[PDB]
Parts: structure tokens; sequence; C-alpha cells
């Protein structure tokens, strides 16, 4: 019974006072109107008192105890006074929402927790939102409330006059769009007696009775006024007061009396509501709560690599990285690399460009098997028996070996242009990969790689036209075409295997041998290293908000165990 | 007749005048006879006037003349005495003797020409050679009278005193050692008053008689004297003296006035065989003038020099010399070079040791397929039963690879040291040969040679030493085998071309283009040509001396051209 419902409430009071509102939903009641609707007299009607407009949400928990009527105020400023007066109360408030505002008339998300316990006081937690109305001010308002009633979580309290058409209301009309099928909005209309009309009258005797599709349904109650706020009326005989108001009524006695009360039993509606509402939103908050947990600690797994701790564990640090980079590199190189699915490896690559090399080489080595074909084929056979000196060209033979030769220098080097082109940007890769939050290192790093790339290149290149200038510098009508055809082949399989070895030794080898003796330079010097190991700024911040997150949500893990017990 | 005779002698006399007497045979009558014999005796009897020992070799001259009794002295010091009275010319001699000689008791190959005319001697020339008999002299004077007696164009004339065995004289058997046919020796005996036995009288007459076999004969003459230079006995007083003496004679009237002659018509027989002799000898002595002219020409040919007048013309020598060099180089490069009979070219000799190269690369190609056949043959199989467990091996099979290439650094480099070992060895000897001459060009070029030799060897090993890093550092039960077998062939093969080519590249062709362009760059600094072209310089007097020759020959042809005429 009680002793089910107070912890209940007292769970949720806790999670919010350390919140954990933030990053997932967690059930309240939140209160809707406009500026003159008065909401603020129903909440002194409540609680015993109340200010005469809010800026910011106001956290109203009330509880019921038969000791004392003693009141506490709790400021997001991580404050707390305690000023056991109800009077008192608003003025506080009041400085509250001028600290948080910025002493004018502002508006801030910060909340301010109001803790009253007495023994006139219903037992209820709700939350008190600033009133409606380019932009101007009741923009971000709207957005404040927006941001509470968007949740399922939250159950819509609308506060709407008597002398005016409900329909044509903006916080029942945000309270539909929140929620057109009216499951968690509940309507009280108020001051009764400020109506003039028979009008005004038949239409709340309508409208009290579900014409509109609200589930929860719709109650009046009397306003006990916002202007005398100095008067000071027992809470006790206020209610005798009201029943006495809407008993003398000419209409309201017997068609309200008898069905929606009238009677203050809306704090007693209010309490079964957000009792049901939160047993019914229990299970999905201790599962947000996990998952979220869950996220966040994934988050801050993928950042967490910041404390230098004396330079020692910084200097360590960067030389855990480098190692792990030089890892990475001369798996590159060795072609022992993790690639996703669908993905081929760099040296997979490079030796498909070797298997197109080969493909030229065999075409050429056809073409020109022709072509000495028919040369031979040809003079040997012109001026068989004509009495000269002889004999036909001999020289000549040479420089079509030449041309053989040098129609592959050109697809070599482009072969070798390619080579360096993907595997620089591998190299480039691993770099972003182990120094993506450090811009500085990153740069020094890729700078690096640059030079080395261009380095091995000429080194590669110049190797290349060395083994082209080898082969060129250096040396049965048919039976020449046979030799030269052996000699033909034999060129193709030592080229084909003489210029893949080029490249892999410079362009993979010696560049990621030469890029890790780098890497290892690169802590020579001490006092660089904060330079070097710079982080954004942003991921500081970041994980800071992260830790905090974890934090509370660690401690509403602990709140939760303890309340299971 | 007469006419025709005197220009005979003439000839040769202008020959020797001019004497081109070196490096050729040339005809003349030598006077060779002991110390004691009293040859100059003789040649006073002969003459009228002679030396009451010669140091040097006196070159006589008489001519037959009724105009005037004429003495002129010509001294090999270019210089021409006209004394025209024999006391003086005896007395200036002495002098000549002690010019040549040095003062004292010497000896010299100098020449003393005595030219006299008169109506009362003969027409003859003779030369008077030192008398016979560590050092100490006679050695010296021995093979100065042997450098003349060997001529077959000489005439020897011993004398013989008559009162000693001319059997033992020491004239006659070096007469007899340089002509055993006796066909160009006359012997003279003199002092027969000195004997004093018949027994000496009939022995010596018998002996000159039938006794020895010599063409031309004996004949005796009486000395004269030596002793008595104040008593100036006319000329042909003494002659009818000498006549009455023979005539008086027991022995000496009939046997020798009857048949050769005691009176001194015996140069003027002399004369008539010196006629004879010079017609005898003188085509050969033109032969002989035209082959030493011939060949004086020809190894003056052998060598071009200098030959710089100024700084033109001396330049443009040094760039043909530098041209011709670079060409010869490029004919040892494109392996087009001229050899000698079984010598073989350097580029053979490399292809021999490439030959060498292919054939160790065979044996380790079998060696590592034996190998690699046993291991995957056996070890496929050497489970503990079923192989359950692996994954046999494979980085093994990597590593045994690997080493059979690693095997085959060292032979490539040893193969790379032979090779630049015997090229730097022709290029030297090019060097050498284009460069013999001059010694600081080719202390340049050699030392140029041996850095840009060491320079490419250092490419070239470093070249070899990358290929192996390249083969190393890139990669039915007996599949494996199969596989590793053909990759072993193929390596085989690549490698066998790979290796002569990086070798042939570096050591011929890019040695040879380097060391043919640090030609031309040295020709660009000018103040050191003269420097470069600096001469042995011996070769300079060489040459003087052969140019010197060649006039003297001309001038030869030109008197042997008048004689002709």
């Amino acid at each position: 019974y009680e002793q089910k419902v107070r912890p209940c409430i007292d769970l949720i009071d806790s999670l919010r006072a350390l919140g954990v509102e933030q990053d997932l939903a967690l059930p309240a009641i939140a209160v809707i109107g406009d500026q003159s609707s008065g909401k603020s007299s129903v909440l002194e009607a409540l609680s015993g008192v109340a200010l005469p407009v809010t800026r910011c949400p106001l956290v109203l928990k009330l509880k019921k105890q038969p000791c004392e009527a003693w009141a506490g105020r709790i400021s997001y400023r991580n404050t707390e006074l305690e000023l056991q007066d109800p009077g008192q109360v608003e003025k506080e408030i009041h400085k509250a929402q001028n600290v948080m505002a910025g002493n004018g008339r502002g508006i801030s998300h910060e909340l301010i927790s109001l803790e009253i316990t007495s023994p006139e006081v219903p037992d209820l937690t709700i939350i008190d939102l600033p009133g409606i109305t380019p932009r101007d001010i009741g923009l971000q308002i709207k957005a404040l409330i927006k941001k509470y009633i968007q949740r399922q979580q939250t159950i819509n309290l609308v506060v709407v006059p008597c002398n005016v058409d409900i329909a044509t209301t903006e916080a029942l009309s945000m309270a539909h769009e929140v929620d057109p099928e009216g499951d968690r909005t509940i309507g009280i209309l108020t001051k009764p007696d400020l109506m003039d009309r028979g009008t005004e009258k038949s239409v709340m005797n309508v409208v009290r009775n579900l014409t509109y599709p609200l589930k929860k349904g719709y109650m009046i109650v009397k306003c006990r006024g916002q202007q005398e706020i100095t008067n000071r009326l027992s809470l006790a005989e206020a209610t005798k007061k009201e029943i006495t108001f809407f008993q003398t009524h000419p209409y309201f006695r017997v068609l309200l009396e008898e069905g929606s009360a009238t009677v203050p039993r809306l704090a007693e509606r209010l309490t079964t509501e957000l009792i049901m509402h939160i047993q019914k939103s229990l299970p999905l908050l201790e599962g947000q709560i996990r998952e979220s947990h869950q996220k966040a600690t994934e988050e801050l797994r993928r950042c967490g690599a910041d404390i230098p701790s004396q330079e020692a564990d910084k200097m360590f640090f960067l030389i855990e990285k480098i190692k792990m980079f030089n890892q990475d590199i001369e798996k590159l190189v060795e072609g022992e690399e993790v690639v996703r699915e669908n993905e081929t490896r760099l040296y997979n690559k490079i030796r498909e460009d070797f298997k197109n090399w080969v493909g030229i080489l065999a075409t050429n080595t056809q073409k020109v098997k022709n072509i000495i074909h028919e040369e031979v084929e040809k003079y040997e056979k012109q001026a068989a028996a004509a009495e000269l000196l002889g004999f036909v060209n001999y020289k000549t033979f040479e420089i079509i070996v030449h041309q053989y030769i040098q129609q592959l220098v050109e697809p070599a080097l482009s072969m070798l242009q390619k080579a360096m082109e993907i595997i620089q940007q591998a190299f480039i890769n691993v770099a972003k990969k182990h120094f993506g939050e450090f811009f500085n290192l990153n740069q020094t790093v890729q700078s690096t790689i640059e030079d080395i790339k261009v380095k091995h290149t000429a080194k590669a290149e110049n190797m290349i036209q060395l083994q082209f200038r080898m082969e060129q510098m250096v040396f049965s009508f048919t039976e020449i075409g046979i030799h030269l055809n052996a000699y033909f082949l034999e060129t193709s399989k030592r080229l084909a295997n003489q210029i893949p070895f080029i490249i892999q030794y410079f362009m993979l080898r010696e560049n990621g041998d030469s890029l890790q003796k780098a890497m290892m330079q690169i802590l020579q010097e001490k006092n660089r290293y904060s330079w070097l190991l710079q982080e954004q700024s942003e991921t500081a911040t970041k994980r800071r908000i992260l830790k905090e997150r974890i934090y509370r949500l660690t401690q509403a893990r602990h709140a939760l165990c303890q309340f299971s017990s």
C-alpha cells in the first residue's frame, strides 16, 4: 500500500536528483499551460505556496509525514537551503531563478528541486514547466516543454481556464501533438468562478464528459486565487471552501460531485497515475540503464589514451604507439595484414600488377618473335647467290633487340608508379589509424612517409633504368631465328623475375624498414613529446562527459540495487 | 788508266773524311805489328818522315802529285793545320796524341788524318795502329786493332822483324785469326841487318816462299832506322842505299831483287792492290750505305717527335694522342681488339670466367636439388605415425633456399675481382703503349685508371650484393620438390645472366667511358701541357744521333753519286 508507493517515487526522485535524467527517459508528470492559466495557483493548492512566472523547470517533490511542516530547496548549483517556512520558499525560488536565468527574464533547462514534507500536503512528485507565451522567447519555452512531453514516460498535465474554448488552447494542442491518442494526457479545468455566462457553464459540462479522446479524462478544480497571496488560507478550510463552492453551484453539484470529482482528489488521482505509470515504465528503465551504460562504456573504450603522469607513462605510451605502428607496417610489408570482407591485401594487388607485367612481356615476346622471324626469313634469302662482299647486315638485329627492350621501359615504370601509389596509400591509411586523434604527430609521420617514398622511388626507378641499360649495353635458313628466339625467351624470364624483385625490394621492404627506423628516430627528442601528443581538445571534453555519465549510471544501478533489496 | 784509278781511292778517302766509318765496313789498309817491330821506321821510309808508340789510329793519306810538297794535319777535334814542314808535323802529331789520349800513355779511337802530297811518294792510304804488347793497356790495344782487322774490307799489313821467328809473332797470329784464308793479308819483313847468321837468312827466305798460304804473299824492306833523326838523309840516296844493301846481300840479291822487290816500289804495288780491293768492295759498300740509311730512317720513324715548335701544333698533337688512346680503350671495351697468334682477347677471358661461374651455379643447383629432394622425400614421412599435429615445415625450406643463395655471394665477388684485375692490367698496358715516352702524362693516366677502377669496383660489388639481397628478401607426393626445383632452375638461370651482366657493364663499359671522359678532361688545363709532354729525354739524344747519322749517310751517297758520274 503506502509503504509500497512511497519508496516507489523516492526511487525516481533519487534518480533525478543524481540524474541520469539525460540520455534516457525518466518517469515524471509535466505541468503545461498558458501564463494566465493559473497553474501556479493549482501548484499552490497542492504544495501550500508557489510563485505569484517560472523561467526554469521546478521539480516539486511533496511528502506526507505526520511530524512537522518542513521545506528544503535544492538548486542545480549543487546547493541546499533550509527555510522551514512556506513564505520564504517563493522568495528563495525567485532568487534561484535570478541565479540560473541571469538576473533578468531569461530561460534555463536547469532544475530546481523543491522538497516539501508536511502532514498537510499530499505525497506527490511533479514537474512545473514555464508558461506558454522570431523567436522571440516563447519559442524556447515551447522547446523546453517539448523536451519533456515528447517522452512517453512523461505524463502530460494541461491546465485550462474555464472561460476559454479548450479546443483552441496551445497546451492541449501540443499535448495532442505529442499524444494524438490521448493515452497519457490529463486535463484540469480551473477558474470556474471567473466565467461570466451560462455558455461557458454548459461548455464545461460537456467538456468534463469525454468528448475529446483522452483516456485519462478530465477534472475540474478551483483556482483558490493567485492574486490573494498573503491571505494564507488553511488547506483543510480551503478544501471545505471549494467543496462549498461546487456544491452550491447550480450545475456542478449533481453533475460533477457524483462523477469526476472537484474535491482535491486531484492529487490522489495524480498519485495513482504516477505510481501505475512508474510501475509500467520500470523494466524498460532498467534495460535502458544497462544498455546506455554499455554504449557509454564502449564509446569510452574508443578513446582513453590520455594520461601522461610525470612524462614517464607518456614517453612509454609514445613508445607503445610507435611500436604498434611499426608492427602494422611490417605486417603490410610481409603481407600479414587483417582485411575486411571482399577486400584484398596490398601484396596481392602488387602481385596482380606483376601478373600484368608478365602478360605484357609475353605479348612483346611473341611480337618480336614474329618480327625477327620475318627479318631472318627475308634477309637470309636476299641475294643468296649474288657475288658481292656480304653479308646482308649483322649489326642490324641488335637494334631490333634494342626496340624489344625499349618498348618495355615505360610499362615497367608505370607499374612502379602504380605500386608506389597504392603502397603510399596503405602507409598513409595506417598512419591515420594509429595517429588519428593526434594531429601534429600524424603530420610528422605522413611527411616522413612522403619523403622516404620519394627517395625510394628515385632509387627504384634508377635501378630499373640501370637494369634496362645492362640489358641493352651487354650482349637451315632460320637457325639465327631459333637462337634469337631462345634469347628472347630467356630475357623475358629474366626481366619477369628481375623487375618485380626491384619494385618489391625498394617499395615494400626498404621503404618499410626506413619508415620504422624513422619512427624510432622520432622519439629521440624528449621535449617534443608534448607537441607530438597534442589531442583535439574536443575528445578530452567528450571523455570527461562520458566518464561523468558512466559514474552517474553506476550510481543509478547502485540506488536501484538498494531499492530492489 | 791512272786518271781512272786515282778517284777510286779518292772516293774512299772522301767517305772516311766524312765517315760514316761507324755502323758499316769501309775499305782500308791496317798497319799491325809489335812495339819493337820498327813499323814506324818503315812508315818513315815510305812517307819520308814518321814518329821517332802511337796511342790512336793514324790515317796516313799519301798522294803522288807533280805540283808541290804539301802536308796537312786534320784532327777529329774538327781542326786543320797546314805546316808544310815535316819537323813541325811530327812535333804537332805527338801533341795531338797527348790531347786525344790524355797526356799519358792512354788509348783512343779518335782519328788523326795525315794528308801528305809529294811527287816522290807513292799514292797510298793506310792506317797506322798502336803496337802490340785491370786493365791494363794491351787488352784495349788488341781490341782496337781487332776492330779494324775483323773487316773483310780491311787489308792486313803485318810488320815483322827478320831477327825473330815470324810464326811466333802476335800480329801475324791475329792476322791469321781474322783471315785464315790469307786472301787479304800482306806481310812485310823488316830489319834484315839485325840478323846475325846465314841460317835466319835462308830460313826466312824459304819461309816467305811456299810455306804460308798467303794469296798476297810477303815482301822485305829495310827499316832505314828510327834513331837517326838529325842525319837527314835524302830519300833518293836512302833508296839507293837500300838497293845497294839488298844487292850486296849474299841471298837477298838473286832471290829478292829478281823476284819480290825491295826498292820502295812496294807502296805503288800496294796502291794497285788498294785499287782492286776498293773496286771489289765498292758495290757491297753502297749496299751497306743503303741498308744503314734505311734502318736509321726507319728507326727514327718508329718514334714521332718532338714535336712542339710552339703552343700551337703541340696541344693538337696531345688531342690526337688522347683520341687514339680512347679509340684503343673503346676497342678493348667492344672486344674488337687486335691480338697476336695464340693470344686471346680480354672479353673472351672474361667470358671464360663467366662459363666457370655458370658451371658453379649448375653444381650448386644439382646440390640443392638433391638436398631438397631428400628433405621432402624423407621428412614428410618422418611422422611418429599419422601426422595429426602439423603442419610440417615451411620456414625451414625458406632458410634452405636462403642459404643456397647466400653461398653464391663470395664466388661472384671473386670473379669480379679477377675481371677488374685483368681489365686494369690491359688498360695500364694500353696506357703504357700510347704514353711510353711521356712519363708525367703516363703517371696521370695510370692514376686516373686506378681511381676509376676502384670506384666502379665499389659500384659493381654493391650491385652484386644488392642483387643477392633482392634474391633473398623476395620469394604427387613430391609436389613441393617440383615447385622448389623449378624455382631453383629459374633462379640459377637468372643469376647466371645477371651477375655477368653487372660485372661486364661496370668493369668494361662504365670504366671505359669514365676513362675516356677523364682523358678528355685532362687537356682542359693548358699550363699542364708542357709538363705532360715530357720526353725521356734520352730519346731526344738518340734522335739527334740518328739525325746526324742520316745526314752523314746522305753525304756519303752524294760523294758516291759524284764518283759514279
